[PDB]
């Protein structure tokens, strides 16, 4: 199936995913000059307080946080967006190298990783629900640069030994995405899609302006992981992103001035 190597990386995904080549795929390339500030987006809500984090896996292609979504816990709202989506997930996407692994750029560079938290539009009753729909998901997409540690990150990282193939899960209650957070929610918005196959376009995309920084030893951990599963080759975890696609027929809006 697909994956990030030579034969069935990201140019490869369209044969079995033909809306690889559609017409709001992402990542982009954010041009900072030809983003518009947009005086209608409305000030951007990142709740997070109530949140449930519940485990930690490793599904051969990255890591994900999972969350409790039963209730309106951890939820995004404003900004973009029409009505209140519900955390589900994150993940990270990063590189083999600290100048590369982000998926969206900015002029063209290259950040050492980024952060998707991933959320549901409740309106639709249930994530599967919502990838059917054009506004079903919202994804807080962060930034990662390396040079002082993320304290709220080492949790994360400390548990990385354990799910170090695919299909390894672990316990991860009580984490709090709030320490991920950089200072300044500034953002570039957009319309796109899940950035792994199904690839599906229903995604309003929420950019932070702002990276945080994490550690040389922290990005390391990350870069230990194993794509393979237990008792097979090894094969590292690293450049699990894909390449900024084409902006088609889309403007990206900025919400600071
Ligand atoms: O983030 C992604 O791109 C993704 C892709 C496939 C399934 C779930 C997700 S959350
Ligand atoms: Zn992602």
């Amino acid at each position: 199936h697909w994956g990030y190597g030579k034969h069935n990386g990201p140019e490869h995904w369209h044969k079995d995913f033909p809306i690889a080549k559609g017409e709001r795929q992402s990542p982009v390339d954010i041009d900072t000059h030809t983003a518009k500030y947009d005086p209608s987006l409305k000030p951007l809500s990142v709740s997070y307080d109530q949140a449930t984090s519940l485990r930690i896996l490793n599904n051969g292609h990255a890591f994900n946080v999972e969350f409790d979504d039963s209730q309106d816990k951890a939820v995004l709202k404003g900004g973009p967006l029409d009505g209140t989506y519900r955390l589900i997930q994150f993940h990270f996407h990063w590189g083999s190298l600290d100048g590369q692994g982000s998926e969206h750029t900015v002029d063209k560079k290259k950040y050492a990783a980024e952060l998707h938290l991933v959320h549901w539009n409740t309106k639709y009753g249930d994530f599967g629900k919502a990838v059917q729909q054009p506004d079903g998901l919202a994804v807080l997409g962060i930034f990662l640069k390396v040079g002082s540690a993320k304290p709220g990150l080492q949790k994360v990282v400390d548990v990385l030994d354990s799910i170090k193939t695919k299909g390894k899960s672990a316990d991860f209650t009580n984490f709090d995405p709030r320490g991920l957070l950089p200072e300044s929610l500034d953002y570039w918005t957009y319309p796109g899609s899940l950035t792994t196959p199904p690839l599906l376009e229903c995604v309003t995309w929420i950019v932070l302006k702002e990276p945080i920084s994490v550690s040389s030893e922290q990005v390391l951990k990350f870069r230990k992981l194993n794509f393979n599963g237990e008792g097979e080759p090894e094969e590292l975890m690293v450049d699990n992103w894909r390449p900024a696609q084409p902006l088609k027929n889309r403007q990206i809006k900025a919400s600071f001035k």
